[PDB]
C-alpha cells in the first residue's frame, strides 16, 4: 500500500509498463526501477547521460523503459559481469553514479534476500515495493577512457564468402564467416 | 504515400513508436521494422520465438519494439558482428529465418545504398518507405547447439574485494574486480 513512484510513473503504472515490455513483472526489473530512479535523482539537473548495466538479466529493461538510453541507440552498454548494478553517467565527462543492492540493508526483507542470493512470491513482490530504495547503495564513479572513445568512421566492404556488407576492420571475412556464425 | 504496415502498426504509427523509444527515426530501425515484419510472417503461426541481431546498431530496437524479445528477458541475443541481419527462431527447435539486406535489390534506391555502404536525408526516408521489404532477402536457418543450452543454476557468492554478490563460477573475485570494471 506504500506510495512509490518511479520517475514520472506510479509503482502500478511502472509495473504495467514493465510487464508489457519485459513479459512478466520480474523482481529484477521492479528493483531496477528503484535503482534507475535513485540514479537519475543523483545526476545534475537536465544533463545528457549514458547508462551501463553490469548484468544482462532484467536490469537492462528498467533502463530501456525509463531512460532514453537503449541497447539499439548505443547509449546503453551492457557489461555482462553478473553484478546487479547500473551506472548513469555524463556523456561528455564520464562522471556519474553507480547504484547497486546493499545486502547489509536486507534484514527486514528475507524474501528479497532469498531471491537475490538464490537461496532454496506474493510475499517477494510486496517486499520489493515496501523496501523501495532502502535496499540500495549509491557511489560516485568516473568511467575509464575507453568508454568515452570516438567511435570509428569504418569503411564498408563485401564479405567474399557470404556476400554481405561488413566493416573492413573486422578482417578478410566478416566475423560471422570467421566463426561467429550462430547458424549450422 | 505507399501503405506499409509493420506487424499491427501503420508505417506512421511505427515511426512514432520508434522515435519515442530510440530517440530518432533512424533508417536502421525503420528498415529493421520491415525485416522483423518479414521474419515474423515466415515463422509458423502462433509459435514462441527467440531473436538474434548480428549488429548492435539500431536493429535491436526494432526487435524490442515489435516482438516480446528484449535484451533484458534474454529472448533477444545480440552478436556484435557488424552484419545488418536478424533471425527469429523457434525456442524449442532452433529452426528459424534470417533476414538481411540484399544490395543486389538496391538499384532503384541509391540513397538507401549510400546509407548502407556509408558512401560520401528527406530522400533517404522516402526511399526506405517506398522500398519496404523489396531490399530484403530471407533464408531458413537452424541455430548451433550452444544457443539452445540449458542456462546454469549458478551459486551466488560474495566478492571479497567489492563485497557484492556474483556467480561463483566467475572466479575468486567478480569479473569487475578481475578487471572488467569500467570505472576509474
Ligand atoms: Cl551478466
Ligand atoms: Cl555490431
Ligand atoms: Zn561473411
Ligand atoms: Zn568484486
Amino acid at each position: 500500500m506504500t506510495a512509490r513512484n518511479i520517475l514520472s510513473y506510479s509503482y502500478e503504472e511502472y509495473v504495467e509498463k514493465i510487464t508489457a515490455f519485459h513479459g512478466y513483472p520480474a523482481p529484477g526489473v521492479l528493483i531496477g526501477g528503484f535503482m534507475v530512479d535513485l540514479a537519475v535523482k543523483n545526476l545534475p539537473e537536465g544533463i545528457l547521460y549514458d547508462a551501463i548495466c553490469e548484468t544482462r538479466t532484467c536490469l537492462p529493461d528498467a533502463v530501456q523503459l525509463l531512460t532514453p538510453c537503449t541497447f539499439g541507440n548505443g547509449w546503453l552498454t551492457v557489461l555482462p559481469m553478473g553484478l546487479f548494478a547500473v551506472s548513469l553517467y555524463d556523456k561528455f565527462t564520464g562522471e556519474g553514479v553507480r547504484v547497486f543492492l546493499d545486502v547489509e540493508k536486507m534484514g527486514p526483507w528475507q524474501e528479497i534476500r532469498n531471491w537475490f542470493l538464490k537461496l532454496k512470491s506474493e510475499r517477494l513482490f510486496k517486499e520489493i515495493r515496501e523496501a523501495g530504495p532502502d535496499i540500495l547503495e549509491l557511489r560516485n564513479v568516473k568511467l575509464k577512457p575507453g568508454f568515452l572513445e570516438k567511435k570509428h568512421k569504418g569503411k564498408i566492404v563485401l564479405c567474399p564468402q557470404c556476400r554481405e556488407a561488413y566493416p573492413a576492420q573486422d578482417g578478410e571475412l566478416c566475423l560471422s564467416c570467421q566463426g561467429g556464425s550462430p547458424y549450422l
